[PDB]
């Protein structure tokens, strides 16, 4: 209930997909398949991701479904010329004057094939935005727009402000976790989701914007904390 809602938009060109959380986009480095797989065992043809939501996270995911469709949306990408807003609950009270996070990002890879990333001003560039949507007795909901798209950035980048977010196993606090469980809230995933993507379409060459909504869980979670104080 319901798979259908899982399309968000397709037509010959691209794919977009609500991505549940809990869901990989694709195989990890053993026994196991993701959401692209999954598509093409359906299917010779091309299919191919433009970019990646980790396992945790949810929303909006696009799939390019032509040669030029990811010719095209790669660059968009490398140009800065897409944007993804996020939406993640995080903890304590998010500060209005911090607008954006610079630190830059280096990433290992375990023997899990799991990355675990880490703030190194040796690292990748690397800048997020962020817009204060809501603020609740001990959490916010932030709008967190990645400028450059490095793994777990938003992750890491929320957690090196001091306001990780909830429910984040690797880079997390577990008393936040402990606290939203104790308000009622019923979260029991990742509090981030790909609630937007603006882009231009590769075949009309349209500006379109294609929007996720948040699943139950999260919903109820927030409706549990704005009617808590």
């Amino acid at each position: 209930a319901a798979l259908a809602d899982v399309i968000l938009y397709e037509d010959d060109h691209i794919l977009v997909l609500n991505k549940p959380s809990g869901t990989a986009v694709h195989g990890g480095s053993g026994l196991s398949f993701g959401v692209i797989e999954g598509l093409r065992a359906l299917r010779a043809r091309f299919l191919e991701l433009v970019h990646r939501l980790d396992r945790d996270t949810s929303g909006v995911l696009l799939v390019a479904k032509k040669r030029s469709a990811l010719r095209s949306l790669h660059e968009q990408l490398r140009e800065k010329g897409m944007q993804k807003d996020y939406l993640a609950l995080v903890r304590g009270q998010w500060q209005s004057h911090v607008k954006s996070v610079q630190a830059p990002l280096l990433k290992n890879i375990l023997q899990s094939g799991e990355r675990i990333v880490r703030v190194s001003q040796e690292g990748k560039p690397s800048e997020t935005r962020f817009k204060v949507e809501e603020r609740y007795a001990f959490a916010t909901l932030v709008r967190c727009s990645p400028v450059t798209g490095r793994t777990h950035q938003i992750r890491v980048h929320t957690q090196y402000a001091g306001h990780p977010i909830a429910f984040d196993d690797r880079y997390g606090d577990r008393e936040f976790d402990r606290q939203l469980t104790e308000a009622g809230t019923g979260l029991n995933r990742l509090f981030l989701h790909a609630a937007a993507l603006k882009f231009t379409h590769p075949g009309t060459g349209e500006v379109m914007r294609i929007e996720a909504p948040m699943d139950e869980g999260l919903k109820r979670c927030l409706q549990k904390l704005r009617n808590a104080r």
